[PDB]
């Protein structure tokens, strides 16, 4: 009864709350990108996230490009299925417009004001759903001032127009990581928080000074996407210092989803090749990174 209990977020002093204003943290899983790991992604699987692991948010990552719905905009309807089941089993969903290759969010702009148009009319009036709209903005040309805070305001109020006040994740520069330069120029709308994404494999220290700068300037963050990995998503799994971002998180009431739900041979992926699409997994279903992060999620 996660939204039941909680019910309608918002922002409040930098700050995500409940209904009642009190400090709520999410913590959940993503899946990888749907054109390529949908399967994953059921009412079942999010069921058994649920019940096993505890997750209280799902993040659906609806990759543009890479064969992703602008080549094949099938995949939307996978959206939606993780949507109703979010729904229906009383969770949080984030609605992720998942840019990478497409590194400016302004390349598929057009798209991406009627994908949001569509699932705001549709589910804008539950209190479940959770818009991020741009996940990792990229490139030295791709800026907060002349590239996303734009697009955000382009964006933004197609989604208000249907849905005044479910909360919006704006991605920031250098692939979620500039969350800085968001704080020092915030968008007006009260129910928007900032993404900032790391990587185990990242040694983090300035990282989280930098997260704390933003929140002191008043600016909400998400943690929309980490992994125990390096920033490839592979290369190994670095458990101490995930383990010190989860603690950091904790004391900083952030919010956070996991990279990622999938059984693909690299070291952020959460399952091992034979785990079944549909939940029920055993110990040795679970990769390394899986292990640890539905402890992390069971231990809160
Ligand atoms: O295997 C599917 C698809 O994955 C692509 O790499 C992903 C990586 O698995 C994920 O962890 C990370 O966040 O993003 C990259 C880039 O999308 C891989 O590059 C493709 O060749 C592959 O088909």
């Amino acid at each position: 009864s996660v939204v039941e209990e909680h019910g309608q977020l918002s922002i409040s002093n930098g700050e995500l709350v409940n209904e009642r204003g009190e400090q709520v943290q999410l913590k959940g899983m993503s899946s990888h990108g749907l054109q390529w790991y949908g399967q994953f992604v059921n009412y079942e699987s999010m069921k058994w996230l649920r019940d096993d692991w505890g997750i209280n948010v799902f993040r659906a990552a609806m990759y543009t490009s890479s064969g992703g719905y602008i080549d094949d905009p099938s995949v939307k309807e996978k959206v939606k299925e993780a949507v109703e089941a979010a729904i229906d089993l009383d969770i949080y969903v984030i609605i992720d417009w998942h840019i990478l290759s497409d590194n400016d969010p302004n390349i598929y702009k057009e798209e991406a004001k009627d994908f949001f148009d569509e699932m705001s009319e549709l589910y804008g009036d539950y209190p479940n759903v959770i818009y991020e709209i741009a996940n990792e903005p990229n490139g030295s040309d791709v800026t907060w001032g002349n590239q996303i805070k734009p697009y955000a305001e382009e964006v933004i109020p197609i989604i208000r127009n249907n849905d005044p006040n479910n909360i919006i994740i704006v991605g920031t520069g250098t692939w979620s990581q500039d969350v800085h330069h968001a704080a020092d120029n915030q968008l007006a709308d009260p129910n928007v928080m900032y993404a900032f994404h790391f990587y185990a494999g990242t040694h983090g220290q300035n990282l989280r000074d930098q997260v704390d700068y933003a929140l002191d300037q008043g600016a909400a963050i998400f943690v929309s996407e980490w992994g125990t990995s390096a920033a490839t998503g592979d290369g190994g799994v670095f458990l101490d210092e995930a383990q010190v971002w989860i603690d950091f998180m904790d004391e900083r009431n952030l919010s956070w989803a996991n990279w990622s739900l999938t059984h693909k041979d690299e070291s952020s992926a959460a399952l091992m090749p034979g785990a079944n699409p549909t939940g029920g997994w055993t110990e040795a279903e679970l990769s390394p990174s899986g292990t640890f992060v539905r402890e992390k999620i069971r231990e809160s």
